């Protein structure tokens, strides 16, 4: 689901939807969330109202708008999940950062805003988060179980702003990344954060997930919204 009448532009022309939250009191920092391969979906409308409940606007664009616009796959039906493994695989990770871009500064404008963005993103939208964090688009980013994150380790001294990151530390469907590799990476530039859920594979934030655990997703959440606080006036 988006929200009617939402339209963001992006570099290209490309144009997107998004489900947007108003904060319950204005000014105050907007969080834009990047999705995970099933689209703005009801995982996404919950993260929404989670993050307007404490004390943030957001928004959630519609990065499958390239592909199928408004697309949002229930995950728990096999078909959809087909649906979205296929969606992911031809998924533009460029374009996908460029669509971020444009919903990080349609969210530093809206009426709102206090002028601070932040980006939280989970598995597919946790990889974007990284890529990012890498330009610098947004004041603080974090991503959970980011997918592919090994590979663009070669990136860690672009970040020039905070960048939190959830690592599952079991294989589920996705393996996790070498816990050797991700933390000698990080660990050279202090504006990443990393933490390891040695109890916990990807997927572990949603309830009716089958990876879902409830310590890893609280403790995650916690530090997600510590680390987003400060972008409160």
């Amino acid at each position: 689901m988006l929200t009617e009448g939402i339209s963001i532009q992006s570099y290209d022309g490309h144009t997107f939807g998004a489900l947007v939250g108003s904060p319950a009191k204005a000014p105050a920092p907007v969080i834009v969330i990047a999705q995970d391969i099933f689209g703005v979906n009801a995982f996404m409308r919950e993260t929404v109202s989670w993050l307007v409940d404490q004390g943030y606007a957001a928004v959630c664009p519609d990065l499958y708008a390239r592909q199928a616009p408004g697309t949002a796959l229930d995950p728990q039906d096999e078909r959809q999940r087909e649906q979205a493994y296929k969606l992911w695989q031809a998924f533009d990770m460029e374009a996908g950062v460029g669509d971020l871009e444009a919903a990080i500064r349609y969210a530093r404008h809206q009426p709102y805003s206090n002028g601070k963005v932040g980006l939280v993103g989970y598995s597919l939208g946790g990889a974007l988060a990284f890529l990012v964090a890498s330009k610098g688009y947004v004041d603080r980013a974090v991503g959970y179980y980011g997918v592919g994150l090994e590979k663009q380790l070669n990136k860690v001294p672009e970040v020039k702003h905070p960048a939190l990151f959830h690592m599952g530390g079991q294989d589920h469907f996705v393996p996790a990344p070498s816990r050797q590799l991700i933390t000698e990476g990080f660990g050279a530039n202090p504006l990443l954060q990393v933490h390891w859920y040695e109890e916990a594979g990807h997927s572990f934030a949603r309830t009716g997930s089958s990876g879902y655990v409830a310590s890893a997703a609280a403790l995650a959440n916690e530090r997600t919204l510590d680390f987003l606080v400060p972008l409160q006036s």
